[PDB]
């Protein structure tokens, strides 16, 4: 749910960190 390097949501397009 945020920007990020890390990509712990899992969104498809763009990194998003939970």
């Amino acid at each position: 749910g945020a920007p990020s390097l890390i990509n712990s949501e899992d969104n498809p397009a763009f990194p998003q960190r939970v």
